[PDB]
């Protein structure tokens, strides 16, 4: 990603204001290209060291960004881009970010002495790093006025209700602007929701305190965090302000809000090491935003001693949340061409025969004016915002919470969802089930039984090697710790911190405890206790990695045998070795804190045998989402016979199931297939040399993969954007913390066992289940399916409004006042307003939702709908022009002052129910949606309209007056007007649920081959090479 930046301080004084003060009227038709706007309104000529208003160069992104170049002091020039703050600095001679003195620089031997940021003139950090607070600029209501009448349709609208008022009409003109300021209200309290579902998201004000050289204590504000100085962290709470170091001293955070997960990590003071200091190793050394500190006293003197490291909106947490919260179709081009050719060879028709009237031009050109400027719908962009409004309005009584409706639609076309193993398809609740000794008798196995019985060093390595922590009730940690130490017998009690109780052969103490991290798979501990010569040192894993790290001769040739034996049941089984740890080493280890060396020698003691069960909610959802051809693989990173026990748990799909053999060191790495005892499954170190070596294997075993095991926090990200580039809709539901980054990388998130709509991901469940996948994917397709129908529906309305007034142009008729509103207000923005309800069904579909709005059955059913609604108006115009009516008194009265007559009325009799009939033949769906008779709202509202339409056809007694009409004694408010509008409405659902079988699909589907999506083709030549 790269870009230039040119720009210009300022331009003399003359013609450089009468130029943009002239061309202001076609800025609304110069929305495209915007940078010819820059380039000729403000572009002098200068040198390159004093821009002020600077506009960067398009060469990967097709967009323009206006920035500003401040000065509150040297010069001291800076901007704001996308929240970045960009210095200017004299060496390079060129824009620089804010990354100095990290990323390569600031080494440990001169951040391990923090002098305290001595009383010197604080006067160039604040001006370059920000203020230390995440400031989310918010707009007041005229502020959010003055921006939002930018639109052209906002112009087009305008210019309407001023057409509309100088041709004498104060009531069509009202009814519009009544609309428009609705649909203004509307977006602003969209405007003000979405700002305020942020601004309390983030963090409030406090009062905190900074340490200065000697004995000097102040009491500031909660902003004085620079990059390089050193803060106090009292009362032993949370409530972090930024990122920070700790450097003196161990603490425990809850990184709820930043990973996913509610488990306290333990944080490591920074060692010494001349070495790179960067934020992507030290998981265990720094402290992010929005950390929650359990429980940290002190260390070493009074208190503990931190370390800021960034400040702004740089940080873990700030940029996480710039990132996720940024601003990121080709039929509907050709749909408005279409609209608006029909519309000019309308508007020709309709001057030509009012032209053959015998009419002067100056009553010609008032009618065309309106004619072609009343073409949209009111409240077009009110309707089709508000669906995901609603939507989200609606998601919330069941569990799911989205901080924003952005990609709903994204769901409804989702073909593979990755699952885990532990926290989304298992209980997080584990069970022991015996330990199994390895060193009893020469290596020998002592037939393992699930008891309680340790000799020897069992009870040290079993009760101390953990990171347990009590917070005034009991100790809470991992899962697997608590049950290690309940099955154990012994009992934290209050280094004095990290001492135990009932220990039958000898007290034990805990001098260091090293907590466990996503990049390595293992957790180191000093075990000391008086009564021996030197203490000892352990460390629990997993067997694949401490077989290669600990001496060649500790298991015989019966471990791979084993291991296979006891993860082919179900159970989770782990590997704890030992170390001797002579004097010397224990001598001048725990001075350094050292862990390259420390990890050498090791000699297994036990196995740790474990018991995960599977959720009773699970095989049901699993089976919805098999029925309905929708790929599911598991990434998990546990070993590769426990992912296949768990797959065949439940067995979804696994035809001659192959997996990689161990042992596998060939040079080239020629991995054969082999037989278990379609598919294939992938490890960590098997996917990842086979991405490298041979770059045209992996679209191969991508496709039949469904089995990830053993897999990396840093490798899932890399599997993501790989099952991304071949354009596809993948979406991972994880729910530990090894896979944060991957969440950030895909198209959908789960966010099991979350609160809060945690900034983690957009999508948030509040259930421990993983049936939200597919009530995210079917609410997403049914707001595709609603937004579709909503614009079906205004197409036809459009259309046939344009009928209705080429048919009412025949020679000389025009409407009435109030039927406008009536029609525009109650028959189409009533029904409109109430269309988003018949959300989706319990019962999910096979086939898949359209992606195109302009398919061949889509249009011809457009087609022959518009033929029968014409086809019925020619009928009903013939049969009130065959009866024996009156004569007209035209070409010596046509004013409109002549409304009351019989030539509009019928027809607008009869074109009012026609919108009533529309609506309710385009909004159903079986498989989709839920039928018309479940909402009781808008079924209510329907017979009302219903029960009023028909009050006026018959008994014409009131409602005539004001309404501009007339009365009749003859049969036209009888059953020759109702059986016709009847039959209308009987044919209309006829022709509507004809159409809808597969006969255009298999009429349109024998004629082409597989091609553009030859996804068939594909399939067909990758099984072709088996
Ligand atoms: N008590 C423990 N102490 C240290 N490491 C452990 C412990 N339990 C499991 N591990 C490590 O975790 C790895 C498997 O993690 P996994 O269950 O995939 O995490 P997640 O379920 O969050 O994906 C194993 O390689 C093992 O070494
Ligand atoms: F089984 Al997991 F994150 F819980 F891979
Ligand atoms: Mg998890």
């Amino acid at each position: 990603r790269l870009s230039g930046y040119c720009g210009s301080p300022w331009r003399v004084i003359g013609y450089h204001v009468v130029v943009w003060m002239m061309a202001g009227i076609p800025l609304l038709l110069f929305r495209w290209k915007p940078l010819w706007g820059v380039r000729l309104r403000l572009r002098p000529c200068n040198l390159a060291h004093a821009e002020t208003l600077v506009i960067e160069i398009r060469d990967k992104e097709d967009s323009s960004w206006q920035l500003f170049t401040v000065q509150v002091q040297r010069v001291l020039r800076y901007y704001l881009f996308q929240g970045q703050r960009y210095i200017w600095i004299e060496t390079q001679q060129a824009f620089y970010q804010v990354s100095l003195l990290d990323h390569g620089r600031s080494c440990d031997d001169v951040h391990r002495s923090r002098h305290g940021l001595s009383l010197q003139d604080q006067m160039v950090r604040k001006a370059i790093y920000g203020p230390n607070v995440i400031s989310i600029p918010v707009k007041s209501y005229p502020q959010l006025l003055v921006d939002e009448a930018l639109n052209p349709y906002y112009g087009f609208q305008a210019f309407s209700i001023a057409l509309w008022l100088a041709d004498h009409y104060y009531w069509y003109a009202l009814c519009i602007f009544l609309i428009s300021s609705i649909s203004i209200c509307l977006s602003l309290y969209k405007t003000r929701k979405q700002s305020q579902t942020l601004r309390d998201m983030v963090k409030l004000s406090m009062r905190v305190c900074v340490c200065r050289p000697g004995g000097e204590e102040e009491w500031v504000d909660s902003s004085e965090l620079v990059p390089g100085d050193c803060l106090v962290l009292p009362q032993e709470g949370g409530l972090m302000p930024c990122d920070a170091a700790l450097v003196a001293g161990e603490c425990m955070v809850n990184e709820s809000s930043l990973t996913g997960e509610s488990i306290p990590v333990l944080k490591t003071a920074l060692p010494e090491g001349l070495g790179p200091y960067c934020a992507e190793t030290h998981r265990r050394h720094t402290l992010f935003c929005g950390t929650l500190i359990l429980q940290a006293r002190a260390y070493v003197g009074p208190h503990v001693l931190a370390v800021v490291t960034r400040t702004g909106f740089c940080t873990a947490k700030g940029g996480l949340v710039s990132s996720i919260l940024h601003p990121r179709y080709k039929h509907s081009m050709k749909f408005v061409a279409a609209l608006s050719v029909l519309a000019l060879l309308g508007t020709i028709y309709s001057i030509f025969i009012l032209y053959r009237n015998r009419v002067p031009l100056n009553e010609i050109v008032i009618r065309a004016l309106d004619l072609v400027t009343v073409v949209v719908p009111p409240a077009l962009p009110a309707a089709m915002t508000v669906c995901t409004l609603y939507a989200q309005s609606r998601l919330r009584r069941q569990g799911i919470f989205c901080i924003h409706p952005l990609r709903i639609n994204l769901g409804g076309k989702l073909q593979l969802v990755c699952f885990d193993k532990t926290g989304t398809l298992t209980e997080d609740g584990l069970d022991v089930m015996g330990v199994v000794p390895l060193k009893g008798q020469a290596f020998l196995p002592l037939v393992p039984e699930p008891r309680r019985l340790p000799v020897g060093p069992l009870l040290r390595a079993l009760a101390t090697c953990h990171a347990l922590s009590r917070l005034q009730d009991t100790p809470v940690g991992d899962p697997m710790d608590l049950k290690m130490v309940e099955s154990t017998g012994w009992v934290l009690e209050e280094e004095p911190q990290l001492q135990a109780m009932e220990e039958p052969p000898v007290p034990v103490s805990v001098l260091h405890r090293f907590p466990f991290s996503s990049a390595l798979q293992r957790m180191s501990v000093v075990v000391a206790w008086p009564g021996a010569t030197q203490p000892e040192a352990y460390v629990k894993g997993s067997p694949e990695l401490v077989a290669g790290l600990c001496n060649p001769e500790t298991v015989p040739t019966d471990f791979a045998q084993m291991l296979q034996s006891y993860t082919a049941a179900g159970y989770r089984v782990v590997a704890l070795a030992s170390k001797p740890l002579p004097t010397v080493p224990s001598l001048e280890a725990a001075q350094q804190l050292t862990r390259d060396t420390v990890e050498g020698d090791l000699s297994l003691l036990g196995l740790l045998v474990m018991r995960n069960l599977l959720k009773p909610q699970t095989t049901p959802v699993i089976q919805a989402l098999r029925r309905t051809r929708i790929r599911a693989v598991m990434v998990t990173g546990d070993n590769l016979q426990t992912a296949v026990t768990v797959a065949r748990g439940c067995g979804m799909v696994a035809p001659q199931e192959h997996l990689i053999i161990v042992h596998a060191t060939h040079p080239e790495r020629g991995q054969p297939a082999s037989l278990e005892f379609r598919h294939l499954a992938l490890s960590g170190p098997t996917f990842g040399i086979i991405v490298k070596h041979f770059p045209k294997l992996l679209p191969k075993v991508l496709v039949q993969g469904t089995v990830f095991a053993r897999m990396a926090p840093e490798q899932k990200t890399e599997l993501v954007c790989e099952l991304q580039k071949l354009q596809y809709c993948v979406g991972m539901c994880g729910d530990g913390a090894n896979d944060c980054g991957a969440l950030k990388a895909a198209d959908v998130g789960i966010s099991l066992s979350q609160a809060e709509a945690s900034v983690v991901s957009p999508f948030t469940s509040s259930m421990a289940s993983i049936e939200c996948v597919p009530m995210v994917i079917r609410e997403g397709r049914c707001s595709l399916d609603t937004s579709f129908s909503v614009f079906k529906y205004m197409a036809l309305y459009s259309l046939t409004q344009f009928i209705s007034v080429l048919i009412l142009y025949t020679i000389n008729t025009n409407l009435g006042d109030l039927q406008f509103l009536a029609i525009d207000l109650v028959i189409t923005t009533t029904v409109a307003v109430l269309m988003s309800r018949t959300g989706p069904a319990l019962v999910l579909g096979r086939v898949r939702p359209p992606g195109a709005l302009l398919s061949v059955p889509v249009l011809s059913s457009l087609l022959l709908q518009m033929v029968l609604v014409t086809g019925v108006q020619l009928g009903g115009y013939f049969l009130t022009l065959a009866q024996p009516w009156f004569v007209p008194l035209n070409r010596t009265v046509a004013a409109p002052d002549n409304l009351p007559n019989y030539e509009n009325t019928v027809v607008f009799s009869l074109s009012s129910f026609q919108y009533l009939i529309l609506a309710a033949a385009v909004s159903k769906g079986a498989p989709f949606r839920r039928p018309l008779y479940t909402n009781v709202p808008f079924l209510v509202a329907l017979a009302l309209l219903s029960s009023v339409l028909v009050g006026l056809v018959l008994v014409p007694g009131l409602l005539q007056g004001p309404l501009a009409l007339r009365n009749i004694t003859d049969t036209g408010f009888k059953l020759l007007l109702l059986g016709l509008v009847t039959l209308n409405f009987v044919g209309a659902f006829m022709l509507e649920s004809v159409l809808d079988q597969c006969l255009p699909a298999c009429l349109r589907r024998l004629r082409p081959k597989r091609a553009s999506k030859k996804r068939f083709k594909q399939l067909e030549r990758e099984l072709a090479e088996q």
